[PDB]
């Protein structure tokens, strides 16, 4: 007896064209995300060109339109020099996201002042996401609070973290985030297996204790997102391994596994992966489209999943319940047991639907 | 400049039929509601017959196919004699409603073992929706807790059990809830004009210090529902005034309103009139459906709107600034600046679409 789920969505994926596309492109990508259930991606800026200016989001548009499978957004990046300048296009993207800790130049911010005027001078109705690991979870909240607007934290790994959100939102704040299942999942206890080039990822895994107090705060966890990061297995073992997991391919089967382990509800799963992402990030629903899901099958994840260019999986050797059959995404079958049928080019930019546009003031 | 809004849905509505038609019926109500820019509402169950069993909303699912001009989903209704007899209809109904202070005999609960009988029997993945005023939402929260299971409360009302809810989320607990306009822009200061008849309401109207304890503690607050409650005049100023508002048709005007001060935000609106509303209740997306409005528009309510058979309104002389001037339902025009143009009969039952259905485990 297969579950039908809704087409669920990920608002945290690299999928790394333009410039990249030896650790992934958007037809690879979103090929993987079919294969883990998700039906809609909301695609990082941090390509090369970044995304942090209007031609480079026109030349990502019509690469993603030729080479995405399943619908997607993509976000713009803040930079030292953007902020101010993004206003005609900025209803197109995803949202605006703020890498506030470790990135590499063209993305990086000097200054709270550059993070306080991109606060100011992006549209208030649009979102703003940030990489902010620890204090800077703080930091960026008093910046949303100065300039008395929303933000969305990324990739929540921490104890710390999780219960200074708690403690935001207990307060009434308009603040929201979402965890990567790596930081559910893995721990410090897993460096051994992993060696520290192939666990290199920012953030970081962190204690059993931090894995604990996320799952604890389930409550608070508004999202869950891969942050799908691929990097081949060549770089993540040579001598400047970058930061990072894939993580399309992986992310729905454990959390399956956790529903049938009683963790968490289907319910709280389908919260945190469709009605959430889509009242954050104003996302449209999707017509015709939904998952069908086998609960009961055991299976062990490999050395690498089928589809991502990574060909890697910090998660080999996990066992695992749960698995992704069949995928319709607007009516037509998109995958099934592995194969993959809509071409590079079926999927859309939903923000560019009626619908998908966010709903502002004149 | 118009504004477009996706298709709202109101969780709370009384639309009489069976057995009260001359107060409303689905053909009026849902014709209030399209007036009122909300395009799938959830009806609830203390008709007459009551909605306690599956003859009655047998009866229910086909009056509302044949009347209602908007899309619905029926709730049904806990009694002392029902609680483990609903298990093959339970999923074809918007969820259960709990009757726990006043009503009438045939939905009156008299032991709180018979609230507990309906947590635990009720499928735990379907809504489950109560009428509990002051220590009653204490009380009913305690009764989720003991059968480990989400409640939702209606018609939040009071800053005593905003401020329980408050810290009962601060615990994680699995709560929601709702507000009605009348909690928010009324209060014991419009009893001298309204008089003891027409201003007869449960939960009654707050104090000032209740009404500013509800906007204060906006982010508590995860949906607005009318609690749609239509009598006539004739009954309303006569010797046993029932309790109860008509409220389809000056919600969305007032919260715009509201908007248009900087009371809450457009985003704040769509949260508690479409998302909220859709994750709670596990509501399906309407596709081609969106509502468009005119916030520039300053009028006056009038003694009665258009279409609610009710023919009065409490809130008659407020000043209001937003209108609904069309909505557009599944592809069709169904309200143009006062007009109905879908027949009795256009709108469905949502819980028979496909994507309707609430997912569960096998
Ligand atoms: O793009 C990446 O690889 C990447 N990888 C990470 O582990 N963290 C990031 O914040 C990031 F942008
Ligand atoms: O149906 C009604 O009129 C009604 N009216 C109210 O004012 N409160 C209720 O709880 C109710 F069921
Ligand atoms: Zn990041
Ligand atoms: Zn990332
Ligand atoms: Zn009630
Ligand atoms: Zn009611």
């Amino acid at each position: 007896k297969l579950v039908r789920l809704p087409g669920l969505i990920d608002v945290h994926v690299h999928l790394r064209e333009p410039g990249g596309t030896h650790k992934e492109d958007f037809a690879s990508g979103t090929a993987a995300a079919l294969a883990g259930g998700i039906t809609m991606v909301c695609a990082m800026p941090n390509t090369r060109p970044p995304i942090i200016d209007a031609p480079a989001l026109a030349l990502a548009q019509k690469l993603a339109e030729a080479g995405a499978r399943c619908d997607f957004a993509l976000f713009l990046g803040a930079s030292s020099e953007n902020a101010g300048t993004l206003g005609t296009v900025a209803g197109s993207a995803a949202g605006l996201k703020l890498y506030l800790n470790e990135t590499f130049s063209e993305l990086r911010l000097d200054s709270v002042v550059q993070w306080m005027e991109h606060f100011e001078t992006w549209p208030s109705h649009l979102p703003i996401v940030a990489h902010a690991e620890q204090q800077t979870v703080a930091a960026v909240l008093m910046v949303a609070q100065l300039t008395q607007r929303s933000v969305h934290i990324c990739h929540v790994a921490r104890k710390e973290e999780i219960l200074l959100i708690k403690a935001a939102k207990a307060r009434g704040l308009p603040v929201t985030c979402e965890v990567a299942p790596h930081h559910l999942f893995l721990s410090h206890d897993d460096l051994e297996r992993l060696g520290p080039g192939k666990g290199e990822v920012r953030p970081e895994l962190g204690s059993r204790q931090d894995v604990e107090a996320l799952w604890e705060n389930m409550a608070v966890i508004d999202c869950f997102a891969s942050d799908h990061a691929p990097h081949t297995l060549e770089e993540k073992c040579g001598s400047r391994p970058p930061p990072g997991f894939p993580g399309l391919e992986t992310m729905l089967p454990l959390l399956l596994t956790a529903v049938s382990e009683g963790w968490l509800s289907l319910d709280d799963l389908l919260q945190r992966l469709h009605h959430n992402p889509r009242r954050i990030f104003h996302l449209p629903p999707q017509e015709d489209t939904y998952v069908e899901v086998d609960l009961e099958h055991e299976w062990t994840i490999p050395s690498h999943m089928p589809f991502s260019k990574a060909h890697w999986t910090p998660f080999e050797g996990q066992k695992v319940k749960g698995t992704v059959r069949r995928v319709v995404l607007r009516g037509e079958v998109a995958y099934i047991d592995g194969q993959v049928l809509v071409p590079p080019g079926y999927g859309q930019d939903v923000r560019k639907w009626p619908q998908g546009a966010v709903p502002q003031l004149p």
